[PDB]
């Protein structure tokens, strides 16, 4: 998402292609939740 | 991390000196994941 910047839509550029945009706020905050599920078992036990 | 960008390792640089690099995004998230751990928290109190 640094290396790039957002403007139109996917119907305006010929000859676009699909592709998964690496977002660095993504891994992050999905890192803290798998750290965050640790206190489901600790609400069970 | 905004105004420097990750390129190459350290042993590839010649003078290169150590520091800290301090990370805008580090203290944000961190003061709020303290948000997240403590109201999880009460979800096992």
């Amino acid at each position: 998402t640094d290396n790039t910047f957002v403007s139109g839509n996917c119907d305006v550029v010929i000859g676009i292609v699909n592709n998964t945009v690496y977002d660095p706020l993504q891994p992050e905050l999905d890192s803290f939740k798998e750290e965050l599920d640790k206190y489901f078992k600790n609400h069970t036990s």
